[PDB]
């Protein structure tokens, strides 16, 4: 057994029974690795629930393969980082799910830890696709790529989130493949119809500040 | 001197809020609301009983009442902003609730998505509906979207504030729970929703982005 499939099973418990519920024993049966050596490489059991709070980021953050496009157009380079970045988060519910645990119970207390990861990244590749199109006049100023990356995966978590919730009021799976389709093109009409909006916006040059 | 069905079921919604259905314990909301643990089982029936009336209370403190859902002025345009804003500041004002749905939609504790109704949610619904086929006819909105999709964006952008603030200020550096950002997220719900509806961009033929078999 690697470290790579120790680390997918143990993912796949948390997210589903959470902390307390999925056992280290559970997990050695599975992936076939021993406690004492899932011990070795991961540490206790919150070294091993760190490490697939750091997969899950991981998972769900794009490559720069995943993001590159010839053309220079902005609009379409936008719609290739939405689509990129919400399709990770079709293929990886169980990343989801797993950052969802910790944000409703803090078992890690990771608001006030080390980050999980560098998103460094996804960030500047979208900044300087949203600098060039705002001096080309096809964005609007007012909208940082933290402010376009809040928004895809609000639209994008929202689908697997609320999925039973929204299915008992309205009748609606959102996980469905229509409706999977329809959440992907809400969130490039909703991105795209954002940046390139005429109406009037605050003088704030951002939504969302650090 | 007695507590009332009303207050046991508020203790009750915000420890399943805070620890789930597991940790949270009756005889800790027994010790809270004052109400013995054998009469919480008189008119709540059993814990789960008590845990969906906790759903069923959740999802009307996020339903904007009839009178925040009345646009004063006469606007396509400034009719859906009153709508926006009154639904994001409840889910402003009751964090509480979100995270208590969220909780049903991580651990199934009710199984509510093959079960009955938790709230009539038509009646909202019938009132957005009417506004976006004014402002079609009107020519301000585009055709495509519905009350549906319209809500499911503004529900997007206020629960993520919510459910994933602690991730977002662990990698990002932002606290969406914050004064500056609580009012940047609603203009973000303002600003997203009008330019949604209100865009010159091709679209597809489908006539709603979500749909219902």
């Amino acid at each position: 057994v690697s470290t790579d499939t120790v680390l997918d099973i143990a993912l796949s418990l948390f997210s589903e029974l959470g902390f307390s519920d999925a056992k280290l024993e559970a997990i050695a049966k599975k992936s076939g690795m021993s406690k004492r050596m899932i011990h070795y490489h991961f540490g206790d059991k919150r070294g091993l629930y760190i490490c697939c709070l750091e997969e899950a980021v991981r998972r769900l953050r794009p490559t720069a393969e995943e993001m590159y496009l010839a053309s220079a157009v902005p609009v379409e380079g936008v719609r290739t980082i939405v689509e990129a970045v919400f399709h990770r988060y079709v293929q990886h519910p169980e990343a989801v799910r797993m950052l969802q645990m910790e944000n409703l119970h803090h078992y890690g207390k990771v608001a006030e830890a080390s980050p999980l990861s560098d998103q460094s990244a996804i960030t500047l590749q979208l900044d300087r696709l949203l600098m060039l199109g705002q001096d080309a006049g096809a964005f609007r100023p007012g909208i940082s790529a933290q402010d376009v990356f809040t928004l895809i995966a609000s639209i994008a978590v929202f689908r697997i989130n609320s999925r039973s919730t929204t299915l008992n009021l309205y009748g609606i799976d959102m996980m469905n493949g229509d409706n999977t389709d329809g959440m992907r093109r809400m969130a490039v009409d909703t991105v795209l119809a954002f940046l390139t909006s005429n109406l009037k916006s605050a003088d704030e040059d951002s939504y969302l500040s650090r």
